[PDB]
């Protein structure tokens, strides 16, 4: 993987990342061939330099184990470094502000990663920042990141990404990677068909399809709500895409109803939504999901810092 | 290098516990090294010094700026961290600070800590082969704090000497006040220090009395106040508040009677006595005030491992 | 000049009883070498991009710090992970924490409280898992760092006399060390030293029943330091109560250690002891390694802590290289 390049998004450049809107087909595809060369430079052993002597802080003010983690993992492969910053040991016991902590974070790093309960903290952060703010999730808003590695990942998986038929089941709601997901496909490609999986309840929310629809109307994406995975679920999605809560069970039995060619998505933590039973099948793409977030995100960041 | 980044001989495998053991010629080279190192990073260098070395933070109490600003600096150095954390640790099983300290010394070239304990920091001393940094000894000093602070001025207002500085907010439990006044009337013509807080907050006896020889022959004048009165507010070139951890107060309307040129102050967290209204002055210091720790930082660690 | 031990290569370290004795001075040589070129300031490269991920499902010092410390001393890198900051609040089961930080690292380093989660752990992991610490099973790397100690202190491993003291029931560190030290070496003799209700388990002695007695090592058990043991050991290994183990039963064992054994090691106990012998711990400790110890010459156990690191930085670039 030598002699493969490593050319920076140049539009990505100095840029905050806090929405799935802001990103180009040419801009996804770019990290998409980006992504792919991190990759073959890394498992042939390759060890690079592109961002040594510059910090990430995570700034985590809920729980994760990917985001943090392959976030964390990315940069160091970068050559770069982690400055390790805790809200619970932290002096927001003392009473300090959420613009106080970015402004601190913000004195000592070159980028930082942001998690928080409230939709409108990243906003706050971005008013008083000086240094790129990566969304790493907003409430029940958006996970910018996410939706660009689950596009990685459908594109190695299977190929293509135009053409795809996909379902989105469970909490489209409350979820906010189905969030990001949804405008990243129907903007940016020529999605089939979208089946939105849920209890009524739970169903994607209007906010996120009604800023689509001149895109879904001149593409002719067909849109089609379900609250159960039906056998036509089953038979015509190229990408079952689940979530976790926050009947739509995937499981063995229900996977012999799925085509040959096509994958299983989850960015977890999963439930029982998603059985141990799947795990085995080759088209369980849900942990290699996960590799491809690593380099996705190696790719986002070096754009970014470069 | 040793051109550039000319390491403070007399700091190198000392542990630092208090701004009593600094020279002015000590605090003057460090301030320039701090300068020096702030032009390598903002110009994007990368430094090399420390490689393969080790700081570990023992943080007893909880920190944003100190921690995160140590450990930016450890590796803006080439540095690095081990993330020890005292409630993930043996504490638990009940082994003792000393012990801990010991443990921690096993692999480390530099120990940062942080402790409720004011005599926490001398258990550790006799104890410890590498040199320990006080990041903060109950209610007595924080003497990188001060270092910092120190050069905040500095870098602000273009000299330390002459200036009248007010202290204002807890100041009988704030160590940060314990450690500046110290080392700001030790080592610098200090013209006038206030002494902004009710009585049983007051500076303490124990701080002022072993100053006396330096108020006398430098002929500092000091006035106490019980508030932030309009004097005070005239006369002012510096105000450095602090979280009462009445009438003291720096808002938008107390600044319409400050001077065209000084700088408000304040090492953080705050509370209310530091409104945000405050900060988009000029005046406002308190944000510039961490970077400049992060540099005084990297000054101290390399002055103290070269 | 730091050749790594081919024998590790890619695998994970889960048992004492996978190592050979060749396997073990190789580690020692490299421990040592590692020891001079750290020690005279040289800056290692060997692991530049390599990434190391503690898995602590519970509370450690030395283990943590130490890998940590020798991942970075060659070079390496250490992902934070955070169990009690992790989607485990959310749900996520065991096998799916492991798969993840097993997507990202190169070698993972893992202590969990069960005995069985290491397995579990392993039949899902692509990349090599590091046994911090299974329950009270097993510290595979606690023992190799130990026999480094001993090694290194007394100039020899064979024909020593020990004393194993304190809660060889629950001590993991007992478990990995009698079993390296048995299979490996011809021990004179082992004392062990433990009230009733913590001594040394029978799942321990009985595989190592048949290389006790074919290499005749004597094996004793007493309740007491007593001036025979004090006497003839070479090595003084104690242990503390491992509390957070322990109803009546546990009631009975816990306060057996005080009430039913006479094993404190203090300066008034150590006037009994050898002039060429080691004081060891694997810590932490409590009240049964008093600190009028620690001034003695003989007393290794802060020493027995930087030989840990060096170990683990040989186990580090041999498991890696
Ligand atoms: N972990 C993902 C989805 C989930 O929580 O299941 C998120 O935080 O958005
Ligand atoms: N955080 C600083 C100052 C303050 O608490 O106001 C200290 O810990 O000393
Ligand atoms: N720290 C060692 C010994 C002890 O806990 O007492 C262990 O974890 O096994």
């Amino acid at each position: 993987g030598s002699m493969l390049e490593l050319p920076p998004v140049a539009s990505l450049k100095g840029k905050s990342i806090t929405s799935a809107e802001q990103f180009s087909r040419a801009d996804i595809y770019a990290l998409i061939h980006l992504a792919s060369a991190m990759q073959r430079k890394i498992d042939a052993g390759e060890v690079l330099n592109l961002l040594q002597g510059r910090i990430m802080t995570p700034l985590f003010f809920e729980d994760s184990s990917r985001t943090f983690s392959s976030f964390c993992a990315a940069m160091i492969r970068l050559g770069g470094s982690v400055v390790n910053f805790k809200v619970e040991a932290s002096s927001i016991n003392k009473g300090e502000t959420l613009a106080d902590t970015i402004r601190t974070l913000d004195s000592y790093s070159d980028v930082l990663v942001m998690r928080h309960p409230r939709q409108d903290a990243i906003e706050e952060a971005l008013s008083v920042a000086q240094h790129p703010i990566l969304n790493a999730g907003n409430g029940a808003g958006e996970h910018p990141t996410q939706a660009l590695l689950d596009t990685l990942t459908i594109h190695s998986e299977l190929g293509s990404v135009d053409g795809i038929t996909i379902a989105l089941i469970g909490d489209l709601k409350m979820g906010r990677t189905v969030h990001s997901l949804l405008k990243l496909l129907v903007r940016n490609f020529s999605i089939k068909c979208v089946f939105l999986v849920a209890p009524d309840a739970l169903q994607m929310p209007q906010d996120v399809l009604e800023p689509l629809q001149h895109e879904i109307a001149t593409k002719g994406v067909i849109i089609h709500r379900t609250h159960a995975l039906t056998d036509e679920v089953m038979q015509k999605s190229d990408v079952l895409y689940t979530t976790r809560l926050q009947d739509i069970t995937i499981d063995a039995a229900r996977m012999r109803l799925a085509k040959e060619k096509m994958i299983v998505m989850h960015p977890l933590p999963r439930n029982d939504e998603l059985s141990t039973t799947v795990d085995a099948d080759p088209r369980a793409a849900y942990f290699r999901q996960m590799r491809y977030g690593m380099f996705m995100r190696m790719a986002i960041l070096w754009s970014v810092l470069a």
